[PDB]
């Protein structure tokens, strides 16, 4: 018999825990040896980028990279900028179809910095990541000693370590002394449990965000309109709630082949159907607990099976 | 000697705090329905705390609050301000916040301006609005409210306009401070103050919207991965005054977005970086070099209170190095 | 074919929802006439008491009850105070046996004031009760609309309506419009996965609960060693410290026939083992994210089992 | 002209930010083990900001605090104010909300004094003590921080002493005011202050503490199901001078420990009703008469900080309505 510590593969795509987007996969491993008390790591780089620049294309080659490469590791480490983390982990919690373990990690304060927060998170990603109680859980984020789904985790504060959380429906588990007590899974169905399959895909449908406030203008929904866009995703007002021009916009959209979803500015709660807003008169998807960005996620990845308003809150209701 | 109440004026602007269904139990309902007359006698105890006279001013969500509101409402105070002992204004939840901020700036009345509103509508079981609504007259009865800015009574909570926001879409306790926190709770008809804002306020502002017939144009771009600059392109080739950025982290902008708005600063269209990020600066001195592209960094104000303080700026100066300043003082 | 209702057993123990403790459940149920619109309601009257005299021998009989009527009736409500209904459902959660739903309801203003909670609060703890995907979840807490699971709820405000929450790993899911979309299930074992088993139990074993701060006083601690306690939880200073002269005492109580948990009077995260205290060297239990009063409910139910730390310990890890 | 760093003096008292282990990544250690020398030298760049002296007042985990240290730190504070700029207190995280209220009430130095501490240990990977040491001189050296009573710096964010309070067993932004809100935040060295406390502080408060030996003995008894009376009796037998209740709800007492403590409140013990719930005031006019049985309510102090105002009180009175007056003013 021989002790034998898990394979965990690093892929690194930028961030203020390389910086941002500056330092290169080696050198992050080698400043933690206490990486090697608990996986064999192997890094590779996939981008070098700030997160504030992350885009379909880098989407694309992680999940097909991951989806590649499952068989040849034990778990992943994705070292990513925190501005977009929460985008790209449920972009990948949606495409992966790898059930091993799925872990993104960031750092708040660079790696020069007093207190830099990265080396711990990483050493954190890597025990998550190499917890066999981390399979089947979808894609994980990692930060401050807290595991979060990817479907409800978002930056909170801007400047924050604590800045990651699950506001609508927890952490799934805390992380002390390298082992996890696991309390909870996300109930929405995940990884192989989506039909969502970008294997051979080089571009998703585009969708645009816009955003609602007093006196709003519609010209931003006119535009993505005017540019056929395949869908827009509403920043509405409380529970999605829209400015009068913006819904005429969108009402317009959404009969005129324009897929439009409402979801929220407001960080935490659903948006719901049967409360304002007709959404089946209008032809509209009530986003649920997907904030405007998530909502984007997903309504890309429903544009691929689906232009049909009902089969898309469906989607919405499912995923 | 007999006891007088305080003489408190309620304008009305409509919301779910006047909404309506045909069920208490579905949630379906039209706002800004209800008139303030049937408000006021919904709460039977007003009387023992205030003598309450109610103006309809409008009666729409604050879904579609909009400048000639916000105009109409700074004037009516400004103007009546010798007539009553306080205002309370019943408006909607969505806006709220905004509408908060900018009376916050424009309002010269040093009597007490507290807005309310509901998060249940007024037919429905357990409806937050009767309460809600006595204690905002409660607050705008006190003294010790005067000199505090405008303030939002929601959920037994005294909160100040510049930090309050609606943090959750359904929720009665929806409205928090969350950067710096409630002024006061209330309990009993009673108030324990224990902060005040330090940023000015009311008649220690230079905004002064008294002969304004009309607010400069500020319009809202988002950034999220792989962001669209056809928004931040519309609002630049219509001719707006400003435009906030509701950036990623802290105050951020995808690369396209970025582009556009570098240009636009160099033309003399006013850009603040706010940020989607829901608490938290976006500060000076971290990935934007503000100065190099004439851009100004919203601190603490959320996109959408960003755009209030921007309009008002674009009235006295369209300098950054001189928003930047407003930015940091109001 | 005839369209049918759920029944729904109302049990009434007092509290606000009833004010504390003085209106009878028939008043309750005839206040809220919608409720017909979604169960046949039946009412019966535990107690009519505060829930801050809440006690050993009305846990009993409540457990007792629920265990007796699980096969009469398709689910179980119980109107409890606010203030110890924290405690209530995790007793329940664990000595239940019935894995039909059992939701706990509550309000924090009275009957008689302007905008009270109790009538909706009560309509949506119905509503939780009727719902088929509510089973096997554990004993719930239903307030501001919100399903919080047993274990990790707790009263988070003296006044809010809203200061239920589940601080740890959140809520199971929210109500709107009379539907809820679960998204999270409690992992720790409950109801009929635990061994505890109150049937023929006409009392509890004695646990007591010190409080740690500067300067503290051993003598509570030496009190309830007198009385020959049979377990003490300590509310202890940060990751379940201890004042030197409470450690001395409990250090004596764990080898002197005391059952001793650390809990944290810190209202989140868990009191963990491997910090600053060597619990096997002392023979005490680490509490983890149960506070003090929701380890005394567990530390009650270890010592009709066992009393040995190390088997305290692995009941305190699985339930 | 030349440049001149203020001068600030550390106080260390010991806690985790002084801890040590022998592995960075296993979380076993031992507290109020390194002294304030090596705690300083882990701080190149405290050298750009001030002028550091450190003196080992104590070196204990906080756990272990107790009321001479308290003494301790208040008189040597009131004797060296006139000898620097600034004070920096290094303590345990544990009890740190406790003796910030203490100094807050007791010190009557205009000066800056902050508290700081880490909740990782010295030999973690990455600690988050060089940093919070380095924040709690930027707050200790900025003229804005004076006058707002003692200070706890944790997580780049400034807090009053009477609301901070430690929220979670491990997270490193363990520290909220969770009633009323932080005063500032601190983002690349500076701060901007919003907020400062209301309640009477430092040099606006009767406590004196310059001539005392000791303090009032003040208990704290746990409320929940079925609670046993013994605690309260045992602090009765004792001839204890306080006893605070951590209540359930608002404040509410089980019957035998309501019983048992209206006994206390008749021979002159001082009865303070605080609560166990982690925010919210503990409220007169709810569900107990504290007028019949002489007790107090703690308003928004929880059990361990309404134990600190109770034995300074005692100092002054033992008449439950100026207690009272005191726990409505400080
Ligand atoms: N802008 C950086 C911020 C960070 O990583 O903390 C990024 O997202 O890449
Ligand atoms: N849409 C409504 C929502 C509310 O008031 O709660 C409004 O803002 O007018
Ligand atoms: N003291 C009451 C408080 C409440 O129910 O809100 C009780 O627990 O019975
Ligand atoms: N027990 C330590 C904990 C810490 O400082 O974080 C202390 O309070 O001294």
């Amino acid at each position: 018999h021989h002790h034998h510590l898990p394979n965990i593969t690093i892929l690194a795509t930028g961030g203020t825990i390389a910086g941002t987007g500056k330092v290169g996969v080696e050198n992050l491993v080698n400043a933690v040896p206490q990486l090697k008390d608990i996986a064999n790591v192997k890094g590779e780089q996939v981008v070098n980028i700030g997160s504030q620049d992350m885009n379909d294309n880098v989407w694309l080659t992680l999940a097909k990279k991951i989806n590649t490469d499952c068989d040849k590791t034990d778990g992943f480490v994705i070292t990513h900028g925190t501005d977009t983390m929460e985008e790209t982990a449920y972009f990948l919690d949606l495409t992966v179809k790898c059930d091993k373990p799925v872990v993104m990690v960031g750092a708040m304060r660079p790696s020069t910095s007093m207190s830099a927060d990265g080396p711990f998170n990483l050493y954190n990603a890597v025990v998550t990541a190499a917890d066999k109680a981390s399979a089947n859980r979808g894609v994980l984020v990692v930060m401050n000693d807290t595991v979060l789904d990817g479907r409800d985790v978002t930056k909170t504060n801007t400047t924050d370590v604590a800045t990651f959380k699950s506001v609508n429906y927890g952490p799934l588990g805390y992380i002390h002394n390298g082992k996890i007590d696991y309390q909870r899974t996300p109930a929405r169905k995940h990884t192989s449990d989506t039909p969502f399959d970008v294997s051979k895909l080089n571009e998703l449908p585009k969708v645009g965000i816009v955003y609602n406030y007093a006196n709003a203008s519609d010209l931003p929904a006119k535009a993505l309109v005017d540019a056929g866009y395949d869908g827009i995703v509403s920043a509405g007002v409380g529970n999605g709630n829209l400015y009068k021009s913006v819904f005429d916009t969108l009402a317009t959209a959404a009969k005129t082949g324009t897929a439009v979803v409402r979801s929220s500015r407001v960080p935490t709660g659903a948006t719901t159907q049967d409360a304002e807003v007709d959404d089946a008169k209008y032809g509209f998807v009530a986003s649920g607990t997907l904030n405007p960005q998530k909502a984007r996620v997903l309504l890309q990845l429903a544009l691929t099976q689906t232009k049909d308003p009902q089969q898309i809150q469906q989607i919405f209701n499912q995923y």
